[PDB]
């Protein structure tokens, strides 16, 4: 037998872990034997697996299976249903939980050292995936998991898409969920997408991280005080492409050190051209944990 594949039957829910626009992840065991001894895993499913979405669930499936690095989360398997053929997704189970979660729980019990392992995690996985032509779309503190104090993965690629062959971009024509307080302004603006805008969103990350995701002090809580409270539904997509463009940006977080507000300023520039590469933000987080430790 096939360790990739599991059986539905022998799948035993043991907690919800995170639902989103179209999915959930649950905790599971899987346990064949029924005596409450199998292995743990998180499992995602659809909530609505229509055609369409479970196309696109496949392609999703396929990216992750692709991927294999210390900080991306390890696929595990597929199960399948009979008839319909609905997907669930198996992956390794890591008991810390969102990176958001996490933060939110400890605040600055957690240093600035251990902030710059995470960013510097984070940017490798990152880099990782650009080398496979993959744009994120989705970099938040949200979609980061936590499998131990010294050890992050991004861990959702529900956004994901695959780089044209002969583009540096990709357009998405009929957006979905669409997270604008992350987005670069030519995404706002035009609904593109490329490693470019993902380092945007990774300046975002490195704000979340800093800001110790104080609520008060959310991507969302800022801009939408800057555009002003009152702005609403499809307003605000333009008043904050209007802000981006006059350089309004988030705030530099409370004790946060120069240099780590400077990275994420640089990668909220308006030129796409003018933000850092992974590979040199991963360059630049290592050298400044070394120089702090
Ligand atoms: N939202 C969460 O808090 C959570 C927690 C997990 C998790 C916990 C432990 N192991 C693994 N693989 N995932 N995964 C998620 C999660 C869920 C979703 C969604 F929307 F699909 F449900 C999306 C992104 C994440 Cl990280």
């Amino acid at each position: 037998r096939d360790p990739t594949q599991f059986e539905e039957r022998h799948l035993k829910f043991l907690q919800q872990l995170g639902k989103g626009n179209f999915g959930s992840v649950e905790m599971c065991r899987y346990d064949p034997l029924q005596d409450n001894t199998g292995e743990v895993v998180a499992v995602k499913k659809l909530q609505h697996s229509t055609e369409e979405h479970l196309r696109d669930f496949e392609r999703e499936i396929e990216i992750l299976k692709s991927l294999q690095h210390d900080n991306i989360v390890k696929y595990k398997g597929v199960c399948y249903s009979a008839g319909r053929r609905n997907l669930k997704l198996i992956m390794e189970y890591l008991p810390y939980g969102s990176l958001r979660d996490y933060l939110q729980k400890h605040k600055e019990r957690i240093d600035h050292i251990k902030l710059l392992q995470y960013t510097s995690q984070i940017c490798k996985g990152m880099e990782y995936l650009g080398t496979k032509r993959y744009i994120h779309r989705d970099l938040a503190t949200r979609n980061i998991l936590v499998e131990n104090e010294n050890r992050v993965k991004i861990g959702d690629f529900g956004l994901t898409k695959v780089l044209p062959q002969d583009k540096e971009y990709y357009k998405v024509k009929e957006p979905g969920e669409s997270p604008i307080f992350w987005y670069a302004p030519e995404s706002l603006t035009e609904s593109k997408f490329s490693v470019a805008s993902d380092v945007w969103s990774f300046g975002v990350v490195l704000y979340e991280l800093f800001t110790y995701i104080e609520k008060s002090k959310s991507p969302p809580a800022e801009f939408m005080r800057m555009i002003g409270n009152d702005k609403q539904g499809q307003m605000i997509v333009f008043h904050l492409i209007e802000l981006l463009k006059n350089n309004g940006r988030l705030p530099r977080p409370d004790g946060c050190p120069d240099e780590i507000y400077m990275i994420m300023t640089e990668c909220w520039n308006n030129n796409v051209n003018q933000r850092p590469s992974f590979r040199d933000l991963a360059l630049r987080v290592d050298q400044i944990r070394d120089n702090m430790a």
